[PDB]
């Protein structure tokens, strides 16, 4: 028996992952600099030379290229691992090309990251390990917490999807370059943008 990796992904392209690192970054200096943040500083940290730095607030980042995972596998350590990758969708596309549509992005006390939304093919390549629907936990991560794990973000976006589920969402507080921004409370918050961001990506396994 030949172990699996460490886990399955879209690995963005140079270009693309540069092009929404980016846009990331350009959105903590935004938003970290809006009225209506500076407003809930308390309700995003808990702790107090005025301004939080966002991008240093999310002081860990992924060192290579930005990718949207599917399955955390462990080598086969992971439950499902050797269900997932046995797949004839995940074999036949192994090194395959897709096109990732970003259609927010979004920060929390915890994590920054971009949402993903997949298309049924795409969907077909999520694992099957609420009320809302497959594969919306899809994300990016473009920065955490120094305490918080990578498992964080997808957990970080549903429950903003929630809110919006729920109607919570509210008026946009404010409107920037890409889209409307909101504040869901409790130091949440989400850029719509006006138009989604494609990402070119490969689908494959990365082994550490």
């Amino acid at each position: 028996k030949d172990f699996l990796p460490l886990y399955f992904g879209w690995f963005l392209t140079k270009k693309s992952s540069e092009t929404l690192r980016k846009a990331g970054q350009v959105f903590l200096e935004e938003l970290g600099n809006h009225k209506a943040f500076k407003k809930e500083l308390r309700h995003f940290i808990s702790g107090d030379k005025e301004k939080l730095e966002l991008v240093s607030y999310f002081g860990k980042r992924p060192p290579g290229v930005l990718q949207c995972t599917t399955k955390f596998c462990d080598y086969g350590k992971a439950a499902g691992a050797e269900e997932y990758a046995q797949q004839e969708v995940v074999k036949r596309s192994y090194g395959k090309a897709f096109k990732l549509s970003i259609s927010a992005l979004f920060v929390t006390p915890k994590t920054a990251g971009a949402q993903v939304v997949l298309t049924d093919q795409e969907l077909q390549l999520w694992p099957s390990d609420e009320g809302l629907p497959p594969g919306s936990r899809a994300q990016v991560t473009l920065g955490c917490a120094a305490d918080v794990q990578p498992v964080q973000t997808g957990l970080d976006l549903l429950d903003i999807l929630q809110q919006v589920k729920g109607g919570s969402q509210g008026e946009a507080v404010g409107e920037l370059p890409r889209g409307k921004l909101y504040s869901l409370g409790k130091g949440r918050w989400m850029l719509s943008l006006t138009k989604k961001m494609e990402v070119k990506a490969i689908f494959t396994g990365y082994y550490g």
